[PDB]
């Protein structure tokens, strides 16, 4: 397929908002927001611990005036209830000592730097899951020679920063309403 596809079949909106689940039931199921090292707050993209944890719903906008999302595009995920201090929902890979880690920032960044992802799929499958992938910009725009897999903490977080080959498999699901939060 060249466009993007969920679980139920059905082609994923442009820009909206959907629940990031893994392929194999047992790895955990949501992507969430953890505090780690001394971010002031929750700006960590992590993965919850609970199974039956769908976890937080992500925005998932393109660079295109398009209705759907069509592999390939770049993308440019982004929790669509962002913790206080962030005030862009979007994900960034920032760089730590072991390398590229996805977070939050209290700052907003430019779009080539938040239009850093790519959905890839895969093949030995029925469902539609995909393997996120990330898109470097040296010189030349775009180098998506990269890949997402989970990464743990000391205190069983599950950090969710670029691998060398252990991608994390990804089934997007639709969001069943916008109004979770704490309001």
């Amino acid at each position: 397929d060249d466009d993007l596809v969920d679980a139920e079949g059905n082609l994923v909106e442009n820009g909206g908002t959907y629940y990031l689940l893994p392929h194999i039931w047992a790895h955990g199921g949501g992507i969430e927001t953890a505090k780690t090292g001394n971010e002031p707050c929750p700006l960590t993209v992590v993965r919850s611990p609970n199974e039956v944890s769908k976890g937080e719903p992500i925005r998932i906008s393109s660079q295109f005036l398009s209705l759907f999302i069509p592999r390939g595009s770049l993308v440019a995920l982004g929790f669509a209830n962002p913790p206080s201090c962030a005030a862009s929902p979007w994900w960034t890979v920032v760089d730590s000592p072991q390398g590229p880690a996805v977070k939050l920032s209290q700052q907003k960044l430019p779009e080539k730097d938040i239009l850093v992802f790519k959905f890839e799929k895969v093949s030995h499958s029925n469902i539609h899951v995909y393997k996120l992938l990330y898109c470097q910009h040296d010189e030349e725009d775009v180098k998506c020679d990269q890949y997402i897999g989970i990464h743990r903490d000391r205190n069983g977080n599950r950090r969710l920063v670029v691998t060398e080959e252990n991608p994390l498999e990804l089934v997007l699901l639709k969001a069943k309403s916008e109004t979770a939060s704490s309001h």
